[PDB]
């Protein structure tokens, strides 16, 4: 675009690429999003208006020669990037509740508009110097649909994927999100993924090993479901201290309600800020080198 320099390739997108610009006209500094129907334009014009805190702020959308343009607020670093600077210490649990506690509030937010992401992960997750986090990327899921692969053909993570989703459940709730943000916290907590599948077979039974093959008595429709297969391995829960330790019990009892089977008993966004285990929130900065 012409009222924008471009600095650098920030990165790749699911849809396009991602850069750091600079306004012409304002000056400000922003990421930059270029992608390659009338009803995806209405759906991401829409997204404008979703304003909160915690939501990466959609500037502009601009539709021009044909491709896409969407003009983010820029925040300097990922939690994918965190977590990995962070390894060998591991991110103080004041952090890690402080952003589980944000993360709920731009959930609960978007919910409450009957909007969902459908595609959480630590990539689209952005922190600043303040002890702010903030979701990138929401509601362009629903614009266009999650591939298999990006535009660079790269594979789309099936790690924070709800067991509904891989059921061929077709109509989706909010709770999908909930799942993959229970997935991320156990992620923070332990220094390791919680379920890195590599096919969506490999992922099923990865969440079956753990939480056990859901039946009728824990999910009432599941034998039904169109993905579904009798022929399924039958193996028992897994405790929940092996799960996730050296983690309190408010934490393992929070985690336990954000990883239920059925979407309708798992835990909301906004009943998750009530949980016991938010007694004790800060808002502490962590040591970002930039
Ligand atoms: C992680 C540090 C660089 C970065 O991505 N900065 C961002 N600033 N604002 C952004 C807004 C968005 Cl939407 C995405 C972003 C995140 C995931 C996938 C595609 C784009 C990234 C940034």
């Amino acid at each position: 675009m012409e009222n924008f320099q471009k600095v650098e390739k920030i990165g790749e997108g699911t849809y396009g690429v991602v850069y750091k610009a600079r306004n012409k006209l304002t000056g400000e500094v922003v990421a930059l999003k270029k992608i390659r129907p009338s009803t995806a334009i209405r759906e991401i014009s829409l997204l404008k208006e979703l304003n909160h805190p915690n939501i990466v702020k959609l500037l502009d959308v601009i539709h021009t020669e044909n491709k896409l343009y969407l003009v983010f607020e820029f925040l300097h670093q990922d939690l994918k990037k965190f977590m990995d600077a962070s390894a060998l210490t591991g991110i103080p649990l004041p952090l890690i509740k402080s952003y589980l506690f944000q993360l709920l509030q731009g959930l609960a937010f978007c919910h409450s508009h009957r909007v969902l992401h459908r595609d959480l992960k630590p990539q689209n997750l952005l922190i600043n110097t303040e002890g702010a986090i903030k979701l990138a990327d929401f509601g362009l899921a629903r614009a266009f649909g999650v591939p298999v692969r990006t535009y660079t053909h790269e594979v789309v993570t099936l790690w924070y994927r709800a067991p509904e989703i891989l059921l061929g459940c077709k109509y989706y709730s909010t709770a999908v999100d909930i799942w993959s943000l229970g997935c991320i916290f156990a992620e923070m907590v332990t220094r390791r993924a919680l379920f890195p599948g590599d096919s969506e077979i490999d992922q099923l039974f990865r969440i079956f090993r753990t939480l056990g093959t859901p039946d009728e008595v824990v999910w009432p429709g599941v034998t039904s479901m169109p993905d579904y297969k009798p022929s399924f391995p039958k193996w028992a829960r897994q405790d929940f201290s092996k799960v996730v330790p050296p983690l309190d019990e408010d934490g393992r009892s929070l985690l336990s309600q954000m990883l239920h089977y059925d979407p309708n008993k798992r835990i909301s966004a906004k009943a998750a800020l009530a949980h016991p285990f938010f007694q004790d929130v800060t808002k502490p900065v962590p040591h970002l080198r930039l």
